[PDB]
């Protein structure tokens, strides 16, 4: 993804990981088409909520612009408008 978007995720990494429950966000991104079911299972396998969110963010950091926007939209739609507001200015 564009550096602007990546740097924004890094800036806000700790809050994102602190706060996010992954299950609904991930099904949103899978329905959208920008997270695979194999990626989802890797996240789901982690044994705590912080560790699942850490895995998800780790994955997203390696994806493209279209995936950043899908993640952003999932935050907007699945109960994290606060976190979406932090990532808005980083949209590719
Ligand atoms: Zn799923
Ligand atoms: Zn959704
Ligand atoms: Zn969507
Ligand atoms: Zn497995
Ligand atoms: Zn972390």
């Amino acid at each position: 993804m564009d550096a602007k978007a990546r740097n924004c995720l890094l800036q806000h990494r700790e809050a994102l990981e602190k706060d996010i429950k992954t299950s609904y966000i991930m099904d949103h991104m899978i329905s959208d088409g920008f997270l695979t079911i194999s990626e989802e299972e890797k996240v789901r396998n982690e044994p705590t909520q912080q560790q699942r969110a850490a895995m998800l963010i780790k994955m997203i950091l390696k994806k493209d612009n279209d995936s950043y926007v899908s993640f952003y939209n999932a935050l907007l739609h699945e109960g994290y408008k606060d976190l979406a507001a932090l990532l808005h200015d980083g949209i590719p």
